[PDB]
């Protein structure tokens, strides 16, 4: 029957769509059309861009993109188009459903195709092609531009790539560089459903300021190519995007990038960059929590090679395990559980009566006389006392209610002594790691980064090594003698980066001090220790 009809656009039913290669099979159609789409789109890159960005420019980035492949490549789908092969093409209407709500989602329809299209070139004309435009006019403007072609969907088949190789030259004609291959698919995909369906736009400017802005560009980048799943889920799967400056995050941390952190929110994920976290929170920072980070304005807003720790003062419990994990409270326990279960029966008996001397009550003495005293007060001593007996166990109990009592005693002592001792050595640490160490200088850095090399520079550089000596412990200069960047930025608080970054600086001070060094007038070496 001679009629015009979107059936036409494809081979008798077959999803294949008509195409000048013959190939029938979908698979072999795709798999040659994507290779040559990838051929044309670096060609299309390479040339200039035009002085106008209007229709007929996409038109032919499109015509370029697919000559070989359609032919109907140049023409709107809204136009009927006659094939060689005698039949006529016509798509006045498009649907798709997101699946996850199963709700339609109608692009344009018939001639307001071409409206929208009228409508871009107007906003190209008069926004003089988006350039001398702030970063927010830019990106709301390039947000629109993007989102009505999506919807006008101008092309049957490869709207989706032209439109990218067109924002990106026009973007680079606005002085910006684009990257897609941040953006997830799901991310792109909602986006363009939230533009379709509730016109919101705001996902659609936050996305192209993270591919147009170089700093989350990276970011992501470097989350996607670190990590190959989120949450269990693939990548792409997954709805990624920068954390903006200044705002805070609520969220879930779910997954750590060598150099970011990800936080979890209504399956939407944000990344961290680590540098913009202080070291005592990502320390304290555990994977699976809920956490809650602010984006500073600027870090090393006191330029510092080293940044500083305000250690958090010990917690109660936090002191309770640590006397717990320590060993010669654990001799101690097991003298005492001993003895308990020779007079008792049960070393859990004492147990909760143990745990009120680590919490510093019915401590010391309290306990001690209240089983040299009454024994029964706390449970039934071991053996039975039928009319008036003393079997062996209660002849053995009583005999050893009194090495109980001084092994609680000595317990008690040894915790107090335990915990002052480990409150000191908190502080000890909260000492060095309030330490900081400034950015190398100028001259200074110039000098460490040249290779070939060969006194107040020197000065500085002492200085530099003494503050790095006394912020950094005897582990962590041993990682970087050996360039454990891993478990020094995991020890330090920072990103991996960060810490090759202060590795290598260290390394390059070490060798200069090293070398500008000579002082062979007298070597004092081999002390005298016997006569």
């Amino acid at each position: 029957s001679n009629q015009a009809l979107p059936s036409h656009y494809n081979y008798p039913n077959s999803l294949t769509l008509k195409n000048k290669y013959g190939i029938t099979n979908h698979k072999d159609f795709t798999n040659k059309c994507a290779h040559d789409s990838a051929k044309a789109a670096i060609n299309l890159r390479q040339e200039e861009p035009p002085k106008k960005f209007d229709s007929s420019y996409l038109k032919y980035l499109h015509k370029q993109l697919f000559k070989e492949t359609f032919e109907w490549a140049g023409h709107t789908r809204d136009l009927p188009f006659t094939f060689a092969d005698g039949t006529v093409g016509v798509m006045p209407e498009m649907i798709r459903s997101n699946w996850r709500t199963e709700q339609p989602i109608i692009f344009a329809t018939g001639n307001k195709v071409q409206d929208g299209l009228k409508n871009i070139d107007k906003m190209l004309i008069e926004k003089n092609n988006l350039q001398g435009l702030s970063h927010k006019e830019f990106i709301e403007n390039i947000a629109e531009i993007f989102a009505c072609l999506n919807y006008t969907h101008p092309f049957r088949e490869g709207n989706g790539r032209t439109q990218r190789i067109f924002c990106e030259k026009l973007a680079q004609a606005a002085g910006y560089y684009l990257d897609f291959s941040v953006v997830t698919k799901e991310r792109m995909s909602e986006a363009s459903i939230t533009a379709a369906q509730d016109s919101n736009l705001e996902p659609m400017k936050k996305l192209f300021d993270d591919i147009s802005n170089p700093i989350k560009t990276a970011v992501l980048k470097e989350c996607i190519n670190s990590l190959k799943n989120i949450d269990h889920k693939n990548i792409n799967d997954c709805i990624i995007v920068a954390a903006d400056k200044g705002l805070t995050y609520k969220g879930i941390y779910t997954d750590n990038s060598p150099d970011s952190i990800i936080l979890k929110t209504d399956n939407i994920y944000i990344i961290c960059s680590k540098n913009d976290l202080a070291p005592e929170q990502l320390k304290t920072l555990k994977l699976g929590d809920e956490c809650t980070i602010t984006v500073p304005m600027k870090q090393n807003i006191e330029n510092t090679l080293i940044p500083k720790e305000k250690l958090p003062p010990l917690t109660k419990n936090a002191i309770i395990e640590n006397i717990k994990k320590d060993t010669l409270i654990q001799a101690k326990l097991r003298q005492v559980t001993h003895l308990s279960k020779l007079v008792y029966g049960s070393s859990k008996i004492l147990n909760n009566q143990l745990e009120l001397i680590n919490t510093n009550q019915k401590s010391g003495e309290q306990l001690s006389a209240q089983i040299t005293s009454s024994p029964q007060s706390i449970s039934k001593l071991a053996g039975i006392k039928i009319f008036g007996m003393k079997n062996s166990m209660r002849k053995k109990a009583e005999d050893n209610i009194i090495k109980l009592a001084n092994s609680i005693k000595s317990y008690g002592s040894a915790v107090k002594n335990v915990e002052t001792t480990m409150i000191q050595q908190h502080k000890s640490e909260q000492k060095r790691l309030s330490k900081t160490v400034k950015l190398p200088s100028t001259k200074l850095q110039n000098i460490l980064n040249l290779p070939e090399e060969k006194s107040s520079i020197g000065k500085e550089l002492t200085d530099f090594i003494s503050s790095l000596n006394a912020r950094l412990s005897p582990s962590e200069r041993k990682m970087i003698l050996e360039s454990n960047h891993q478990q020094f930025a995991k020890n330090v608080g920072i990103s991996e980066s960060q810490a090759e970054t202060i590795i290598k600086t260290a390394q390059k001070a070490k060798e200069v001090y090293q070398k500008m060094q000579k002082p062979a007038v007298d070597l004092t070496k081999h002390l005298i220790v016997s006569g």
